[PDB]
């Protein structure tokens, strides 16, 4: 009923999936950048192949998804507005952090695209649809598709596609890459990053981030975890770090949470403002996923078959989605706003006892605050 709700409960619909094929690997995706894939093909999707998208992602009551509204699509700033006003917003150019999205879906050429879905496309989504051709020189196409996906993310996703992974049969490709960095409203000092061990389950040296703060921290006892809140500058994002009391606990808190419980573990009474000596490791996350295996195994299956009803797109019998890939890339450091000065700082260092140390495997989101909407969520094993 809100993109909030529809964005974390999609979230961690795909994370019980990635979980099957992704044991003891770090795990990092951008719940909201899939969505907007989704729902861009959604458009012009038809029959049970819109069918299963709508139940999987779950557009139903969300503001600018239904029948009337979509049927007003080139027109009309209200369609698919609860995902577009959060994507229009982040990739705007900012002072306090970056977010670069590379949305597109490629088309066989000789399909010929409906006129009424390109203005379509072209009113609501950036990148949209692209032609090209696959039929005779694939291995050219995809060099085409690799080096659009590599120069719009500042070099950072390097080729996505996989060669034999486009062919003379290809009909359409889906890519959707992304990009975050973002400065913290209190920053970690250079000075006070330190080689610690990571205790991988055995561990091995990690640089590990050091500060000390005025932090919202929620402990939770009977679930034998912690949960802290880093603001970003700006007010409009915080990362959320579930950090589990033992070493091996992961696995537990990876069974119990979804929507529900982190709704209740992050609430108002239940989070709260303390000082305490924080430690996080500089991570540089970076993962791609196939996501034909995926959101096939959560119930979309139509639209990546020659059963793929996309008569909305085209009128050309075959017109399925032949390969779907998402890359997301982001790197956690230092740079901040502010910073403590190093008297009170020194204050601190031998009067603070309550610490949070994420020197194990953990779990996190990056959320929009005003929606409450995941951004990013992963699992971090090996930073
Ligand atoms: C991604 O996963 C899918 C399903 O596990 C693999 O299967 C492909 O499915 C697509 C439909 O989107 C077909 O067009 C391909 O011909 C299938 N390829 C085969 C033989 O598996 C797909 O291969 C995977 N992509 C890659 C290259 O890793």
């Amino acid at each position: 009923g809100s993109i909030g709700a529809a964005s974390m409960e999609f979230c961690f619909d795909v994370f019980k999936e990635l979980k099957v094929h992704h044991a003891n690997e770090n795990i990092f995706y951008c719940p909201i950048a899939i969505m907007s894939a989704l729902a861009m093909v959604y458009l012009g999707a038809k029959d049970s192949t819109r069918t299963q998208i709508n139940k999987v992602v779950r557009f139903d009551k969300l503001p600018g998804f239904g029948d009337s509204i979509e049927a007003q699509c080139g027109t009309s700033v209200n369609v698919h507005s609860s995902l577009r006003d959060i994507l229009n917003q982040i990739t705007k150019p900012n002072d306090v952090y970056s977010f670069s999205l590379a949305s597109r879906l490629y088309a066989e050429e000789r399909y010929p695209i409906l006129p009424e879905y390109l203005q379509c496309v072209k009113e609501l989504y950036r990148g949209g649809l692209e032609p090209i051709n696959f039929q005779t020189a694939a291995d050219q196409a995809r060099e085409l598709i690799n080096s659009w996906v590599e120069s719009q993310t500042n070099g950072i996703i390097r080729n996505v596609l996989q060669p034999x992974s486009v062919d003379s049969q290809t009909a359409m490709v889906l890519v959707n890459a992304i990009v975050f960095k973002g400065l913290w409203e209190k920053a970690f000092k250079d000075e006070d990053t330190q080689a610690m061990p990571f205790r991988v389950t055995e561990s091995k040296p990690v640089q590990m981030m050091y500060q000390i703060g005025l932090f919202r921290v929620a402990s939770m006892a009977s679930e034998k975890m912690k949960i802290l809140e880093l603001p970003f500058a700006x007010g409009t994002m915080s990362m959320l770090v579930l950090l589990p009391d033992e070493v091996s606990g992961l696995e537990q808190l990876e069974s119990i949470i979804n929507f529900e419980k982190l709704t209740e573990w992050t609430s108002s009474n239940v989070m709260e403002e303390r000082k305490i000596k924080v430690y996080l490791p500089r991570m540089k996350m970076e993962e791609k996923y196939n996501l034909t295996s995926v959101l096939m195994a959560m119930g979309i299956t139509d639209v990546f078959s020659s059963s793929a009803n996309l008569s909305g797109i085209s009128s050309a019998e075959x017109l399925k989605i032949s390969q779907a890939v998402h890359a997301a890339h982001a790197e956690i450091n230092e740079a901040g706003r502010e910073v403590v000065g190093s008297a009170e700082a020194g204050v601190d260092a031998a009067s603070v006892s309550e610490e949070f140390r994420a020197d194990h495997p953990f779990l996190f989101c990056i959320k929009h605050i005003a929606t409450n909407a995941v951004l990013f969520f992963g699992r971090c094993v090996s930073p």
